[PDB]
């Protein structure tokens, strides 16, 4: 295991977003040419065992723990009527404090915050990605298209990513091999080397949220100077093409930076080697 492996993203310029979204309201489009400097992107989500040993070196509480809740997906036992706030739900215990991490290591980090995964990403020697960076990083060297390994998807008849299978949310068949959620360097990795970018674990960025983008060139772009909530990308374990399409690498969503939930993670990112 190597879970805290980075890999190097080259310098680029890239497509950002779409002029064919999806979900409109989630400020998709319009599509703009975004300058990317090199720089580096942990191949894996940030597993349980890599934030124990934050925790363990840090005595670090997260936000949930100290807030004493979480939201959980209802089906695993609000935003809407499947998450329920659970009582003592947390990274640790991430269906409720009668559930634990001990069979899972090796899976993404749960019911972690933004300023939660500031702290490990800060403590690691890194920091998150931009919304830019983790665009580019998830597109993995191709151009345009809907997901980080082409518009089909399930290419060649496999399964690429951890989404949802079956009737959300009444029945997930587990055809891609998971349910919740899957190991951190579980399925393909994308054209850079990363793992699990769209689906498993959705993942927090540093940008504060915002639909209005301009088609002006950028570079490294930062977002927004202000606003109330963080940008989170990539989809997880929850999406299906019916409700949440949002296993695409162009899709993007939002919290505000004290949230929580039991399908968002986040991975890191650095300038340099650290
Ligand atoms: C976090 O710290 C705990 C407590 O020290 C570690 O668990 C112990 O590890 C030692 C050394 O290998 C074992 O001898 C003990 O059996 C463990 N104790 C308990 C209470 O489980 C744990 O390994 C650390 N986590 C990480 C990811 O490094
Ligand atoms: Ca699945
Ligand atoms: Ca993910």
């Amino acid at each position: 295991l190597a879970h805290s492996k980075m890999v190097p993203i080259p310098a680029g310029v890239f497509t950002m977003g779409t002029d064919d979204p999806q979900i409109k309201q989630d400020g998709e489009a319009p599509a703009r040419r975004v300058t990317i400097d090199a720089f580096y992107m942990d191949a894996y989500e940030v597993s349980n065992t890599e934030f124990e040993k934050f925790v363990n070196s840090t005595g670090y509480l997260t936000e949930a723990e100290k807030f004493g809740d979480s939201f959980v997906f209802e089906g695993m036992l609000a935003a809407a009527p499947w998450w329920l706030p659970v009582k003592g739900a947390n990274w640790r215990h991430p269906e409720g404090p009668d559930s634990t991490i001990l069979h899972r290591p090796d899976h993404p980090v749960l019911h972690v915050s933004w300023n939660d995964a500031v702290a490990y990403c800060t403590w690691a020697g890194k920091r998150l990605p931009t919304e830019a960076e983790w665009e580019y990083s998830c597109r993995g060297g191709l151009h345009n298209r809907l997901f980080p390994w082409g518009n089909k998807l399930q290419p060649k008849g496999q399964h690429y990513a951890n989404i949802w299978q079956g009737e959300f949310p009444v029945t997930n068949t587990g055809e891609d091999g998971f349910q919740g959620t899957a190991p951190v360097d579980a399925f393909p990795p994308n054209g850079y080397g990363l793992y699990n970018i769209v689906g498993n674990a959705w993942e927090w960025t540093s940008d504060w949220w915002t639909v209005h983008h301009s088609v002006e060139e950028t570079l490294n772009p930062k977002g927004p100077p202000s606003g109330k909530d963080r940008v989170k990308k990539g989809g997880s374990y929850m999406c299906h093409r019916s409700y949440s399409y949002r296993y695409r690498c162009a899709a993007r969503s939002q919290n505000t930076p004290d949230s929580s939930a039991s399908n968002l993670g986040f991975r890191c990112a650095a300038d340099r080697l650290p």
